[PDB]
C-alpha cells in the first residue's frame, strides 16, 4: 500500500483496486473496501460491522465512553449527551470568535509564514478548548499530543502492541482531562465538560473513566482534521487558483469550495470497523471477527458515485449529510457544522486579507503526514497582497 504521502501514487493504486480488486484481504487479515457504494453499505450496517475494533484485538477489552467504538443501542444514548452542543443554531452563535480568533492570527503573520503555525493549528485548538472550558496555557500540550499519536509507530491495526502503545501516547492527556472532569464536577460552568459529567445516560452518571474518555475523544476528534482541512483548502485552491478570484468576488461560493476540497483530500481518508459475523461485500465473502478499512478517500474518486471524479469543481451537487469525508449514517461527524463555519471563516478572512496565498513549494518545511492523516505538517506560503505593502 502506498503511504499516505505520495498522494498521486496512492491515488493511482486505489483506482486500480476499484477495478481490479473492490474488496481486497492484506497481509494481516484486514479488508478493504474501495467503491462509494460498498463504503456506504458497510458504514450504514452498525449490527455487522461493528465500530469496536477491540473485538479482533486479543487481550484488550472495550474502552468505556469512546463514542466512536460503540454500536447501537448503546450509542444512541452517549451521543444524546452532547449531540445539543452541536446543532447549527448553536454553532452559528460561534461565528464572531471564531472570526476573532482568525483575524487576530493573521494580522501578526508577516507575507511569508507556515499556515499551520499561524492559523490551522491554534484556531480549531482554541475552539475545541473553548467548547470544553479549557485555558489557552494548555494548547501546546494537546498540539504534542495529537502529533505523537498521528505518528505512532504503527504497521498491523489489530497488533495487540499498538493498542498498548495508544493507550501509552494517551495517557497523560486522558489523565489531565480526568481531573478536569473531577473539577467541573464540583464548579461547573456550561461548557461541554460540565455537560458530561453531571448527565444521566441510562439511569447513572457517566463514571470517571468513561467521561475521561469521552473528554478525550471529543477533544482529539475537535482539531487534528479541522487544522488538515484548512491545508488542503489553501493547497488545492493553489492548485486551481481561478477559484481565488472567483471567492473574492463572490465569497457565498466558499462553502461549495469546502465541500468540494472535503470530497477530493478528505482529512481522514480510511476508517475501521469490525465484522460480527460471516458477510458478504460486493460477493466478495468476510468471515467473521475480523477487521475492515472503509477507504473513504477511494469513495471519493470512485467514478460510479462522481462524473469526472479527479476534477477539483466546486459546482458539483455533493454536501450536506452526503458528506462522506465526515463519514455515513450513525457516526456521522458530530462536529460537522463546526468544521464547515471555522473554514468557511478561515477561507474569507485569507482572501480578505491577502486576496489569495501562493504554497512556496521550495520550502523544506513542506512535508506530508506519512500515515494515518492525508494533508501537510506544514504549508508554507506567500502572500499575494497584504496591508504590510507600503510606497
Ligand atoms: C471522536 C471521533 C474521532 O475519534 C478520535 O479522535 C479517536 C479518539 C481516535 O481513537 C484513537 C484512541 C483510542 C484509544 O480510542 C478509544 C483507540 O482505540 C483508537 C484506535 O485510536 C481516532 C480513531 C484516531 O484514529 C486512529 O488512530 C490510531 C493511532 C490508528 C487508527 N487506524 C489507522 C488503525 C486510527 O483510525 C485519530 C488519530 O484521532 C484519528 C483522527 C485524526 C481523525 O481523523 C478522525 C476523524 C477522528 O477525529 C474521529 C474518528
Ligand atoms: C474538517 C474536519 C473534520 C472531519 C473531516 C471530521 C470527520 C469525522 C468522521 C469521518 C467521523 C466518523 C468516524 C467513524 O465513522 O468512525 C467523525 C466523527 C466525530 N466527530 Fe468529526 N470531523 C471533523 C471535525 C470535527 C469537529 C470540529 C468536532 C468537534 C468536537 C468533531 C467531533 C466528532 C465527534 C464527537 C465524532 C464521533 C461521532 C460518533 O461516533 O457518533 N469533528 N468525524
Amino acid at each position: 500500500v502506498p503511504g499516505m504521502a505520495d498522494e498521486t501514487a496512492l491515488l493511482d493504486w486505489l483506482g486500480t483496486m476499484r477495478e481490479k480488486q473492490p474488496v481486497w484481504q492484506d497481509r494481516y487479515g484486514v479488508w478493504h473496501v474501495f467503491r462509494h457504494a460498498d463504503v456506504q453499505t458497510v458504514l450504514r450496517d452498525t449490527a455487522t460491522f461493528s465500530s469496536d475494533p477491540t473485538r479482533v484485538i486479543e487481550g484488550a477489552s472495550p474502552t468505556p465512553g469512546a463514542i466512536h467504538e460503540i454500536d447501537p443501542p448503546e450509542h444512541r444514548a452517549l451521543r444524546k449527551v452532547v449531540s445539543s452542543a452541536f446543532t447549527p443554531r448553536t454553532i452559528s452563535d460561534l461565528e464572531p470568535r471564531i472570526r476573532d480568533v482568525t483575524r487576530s492570527l493573521l494580522a501578526d503573520a508577516g507575507e511569508s509564514f507556515d499556515l499551520v503555525d499561524v492559523l490551522a493549528f491554534p484556531l480549531p485548538v482554541t475552539i475545541v478548548a473553548e467548547l470544553l472550558g479549557l485555558p489557552p496555557m494548555d494548547h501546546e500540550q494537546f498540539g504534542d499530543w495529537s502529533g505523537a499519536l498521528v505518528d505512532i509507530q504503527m504497521d498491523d491495526p489489530t497488533d495487540p502492541a499498538l493498542a498498548e502503545r495508544i493507550a501509552d501516547v494517551l495517557n497523560p492527556l486522558t489523565a489531565y482531562l480526568k481531573a478536569r472532569c473531577a473539577e467541573r464536577r464540583a464548579d461547573p460552568g456550561d461548557d461541554l465538560i460540565s455537560r458530561l459529567v453531571l448527565a444521566e445516560v441510562d439511569g447513572r452518571a457517566l463514571d470517571d473513566e468513561e467521561a475521561a474518555n469521552f473528554s478525550t475523544a471529543l477533544l482529539l476528534a475537535g482539531h487534528i482534521t479541522t487544522t488538515v482541512l484548512l491545508g488542503n483548502i489553501v493547497r488545492t485552491l493553489d492548485e486551481h487558483p481561478a477559484h481565488w478570484d472567483a471567492a473574492a468576488e463572490d465569497p457565498g461560493r466558499i462553502p461549495a469550495i469546502v465541500e468540494e476540497v472535503l470530497r477530493y483530500r478528505p482529512p481522514f481518508p480510511q476508517m475501521q470497523r469490525t465484522t460480527t459475523k460471516a458477510t458478504e461485500v460486493a460477493g466478495v465473502p468476510i468471515p467473521a471477527d475480523v477487521m475492515v478499512n472503509t477507504w473513504v478517500l477511494s469513495a471519493n474518486r470512485d467514478s460510479d458515485a462522481h462524473d469526472d471524479p479527479d476534477r477539483f469543481d466546486p459546482s458539483r451537487k455533493s454536501g450536506g449529510a452526503a458528506q462522506l469525508s465526515f463519514g455515513h449514517g450513525v457516526h456521522f461527524c458530530l462536529g460537522a457544522p463546526l468544521a464547515r463555519l471555522e473554514n468557511r471563516v478561515a477561507l474569507e478572512e485569507i482572501i480578505a486579507r491577502f486576496g489569495r496565498l501562493t504554497v512556496d513549494r521550495d520550502d523544506e518545511r513542506l512535508r506530508h503526514f506519512e500515515q494515518i492523516v492525508l494533508g501537510t505538517r506544514h504549508l508554507p506560503v506567500l502572500a499575494g497582497s497584504s496591508p504590510r505593502q507600503s510606497a
